[PDB]
């Protein structure tokens, strides 16, 4: 062996990999700490937690909380923020186990892109599509159908009174995990 997987941070490190575990560790535990603000925007309750949503109009403490989770997600993986919404899964331990950021696109044209291993589809844009920019769940909580619950809550609530359909959702170019999570839906 010689390499480790941290039991509270999830990273696998070791040189210079441990001097990078410290910085991500500190960024992690400080990011996932959810105190529990008043009048949170719960979309669904669960035995293993619940799903809140934050909007760009919310208090500063909620927004700054989201940018620090976001900034944590990006380093764990390596645009216009006024139109986003962010969903967070919190554990019963008052910790954030899942994050999903989706942009409301007003000017998106359906296109088909040829890709052997660009055609227009309409003269007008689609009325509303939900672009998923970030989908993240903490490694020691993965494979527990909790991103699936963030999509299910995404689609029930990203636009009040309507239930997003496969046509009405896009996403940014995925990772292997994002791909492995997507073929869930394709079919
Ligand atoms: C930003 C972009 O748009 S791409 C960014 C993608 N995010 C990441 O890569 C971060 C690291 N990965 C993760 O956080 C998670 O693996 C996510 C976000 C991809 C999905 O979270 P998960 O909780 O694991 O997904 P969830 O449990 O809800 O459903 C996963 C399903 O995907 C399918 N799947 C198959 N293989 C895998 C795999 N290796 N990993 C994940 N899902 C898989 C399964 O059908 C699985 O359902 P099942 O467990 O009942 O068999
Ligand atoms: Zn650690």
């Amino acid at each position: 062996f010689g390499a480790v997987s941290c039991n509270v941070c999830g990273m696998l490190y070791t040189p210079e990999d441990e001097t990078q575990h410290l910085l991500f560790h500190n960024q992690f535990i400080s990011a996932v700490k959810y105190v529990g603000w008043k009048k949170e925007r719960i979309l669904a309750e669960y035995p293993d937690g619940r799903i809140i949503m934050v909007l760009p109009e919310d208090p500063k403490y909620a927004l700054k909380k989201v940018d620090e989770i976001r900034e944590m997600v990006d380093n764990d993986l390596g645009m216009c923020y006024s139109r986003t919404k962010t969903l967070l899964f919190i554990s019963n331990d008052k910790k954030v186990v899942g994050c999903l950021i989706a942009e409301h696109i007003q000017w998106g044209y359906r296109v088909i892109e040829e890709k052997l291993p660009a055609w227009c589809c309409s003269t007008l844009p689609e009325p509303a599509i939900c672009g998923i920019s970030r989908i993240w769940v903490f490694s020691m909580m993965r494979r527990k159908k909790i991103a699936s619950r963030m999509i299910e809550c995404l689609r029930s609530n990203f636009i009040y009174g309507s239930y997003l359909s496969k046509e009405e959702i896009a996403f940014s170019d995925p990772t292997p995990d994002g791909k492995l999570f997507a073929t869930q839906y394709c079919g």
